[PDB]
């Protein structure tokens, strides 16, 4: 298996193996717009759903996760998913607290896995996945440089019984390069950290 | 958890549980065309090979096999391929020995099949994946009425290391009525069994 860091350090975030300890930040910030397209969203306004979705954060089978860290607070929490070193890939997704959302973190925490992915454990496939009506997520993959591949339709159902499309996102190992240079200029420098 | 049934039967073919029994039929016709585009094809024209295939096949979570019979002839399988009755959705996919391809056995297995997923357990999606390189099976695939949703790049890998490409296509729940027209005006009647 890849075994991945536990802390991560760049210039704006930090990340750490996201853990029950982080339950504090998620109910001091929430907001039904950061898990409206995400899969498993709280259920309720409440801490028993809140620890509920956190515990199955932790508990998939599989996934890798980190909170990532804006200075001396908790900005969100990043996962790798479904990592499959026999075939050199694996799915990254991100969710960031309301008050961070355009702010470095996002863009940052990204930049740490990939580049520990495709340059560290030499991942072939990097794949992002999100619901069809999530245009604000479309909008930055496209951004990032990664190559909409297509639409799943009605590829997950939500518990009052709805489907929901998901579309398809990947970066290759090729392409990775490129999409790093893109990153930087939005990140370091002048550029992207005046 | 969906609760299939062992055995279908049409009017070309019948199927049932899919068991080591059936190894003799895949000796007695090996043909490395019939595997080249599978995952974890037989590495080798050997009974020891094709043994850990079918073995795979049984013993993959989830999955669900049954052996198609055309006559007194076992022609190949049928797969039903990680069902999720949580999202109301599976991947079906199906081989075929040599000497049965042109004739009804594989549209006949995907037809039942296809009829009992979306019509009795209320399946909304099925999805099909198959290798970029696999035109022959994109084209039954269109055929059939199958959407092409797009190519997951690089999603698998060989045991060489060599990547491939794969293609899913899906049918929904409402467009399976008109899927299944298609199918049986090609298996049944003075137009599809003359």
């Amino acid at each position: 298996m890849w075994a991945f860091p536990e802390r991560f350090e760049g210039r704006h975030v930090r990340l750490e193996p996201l853990a029950l300890a982080h339950l504090p930040a998620f109910l001091r910030h929430y907001d039904p717009e950061v898990y409206r397209f995400l899969s498993r969203a709280p259920v309720a306004p409440t801490e028993e759903a809140l620890r509920a979705h956190l515990e199955g954060l932790l508990g998939e089978p599989g996934r890798v996760n980190w909170a990532i860290l804006f200075g001396k607070e908790v900005a969100g929490r990043i996962s790798v998913i479904a990592p499959e070193p026999e075939h050199a890939k694996l799915e990254l997704g991100t969710m960031l607290f309301k008050p961070f959302w355009g702010s470095p973190a996002n863009k940052e925490a990204k930049y740490l896995l990939l580049r520990h992915a495709f340059e560290v454990l030499r991942a072939e496939r990097v794949q992002f996945k999100v619901d069809l009506r999530n245009e604000r997520s479309q909008r930055a993959l496209e951004a990032l440089g990664a190559v909409r591949e297509g639409v799943l339709r009605k590829n997950r159902r939500l518990p009052d019984g709805a489907f929901r499309d998901d579309v398809v996102y990947s970066v290759l190992k090729e392409e990775w390069p490129g999409v790093k240079a893109r990153l930087e200029a939005r990140l370091y420098g002048a550029s992207g950290n005046p």
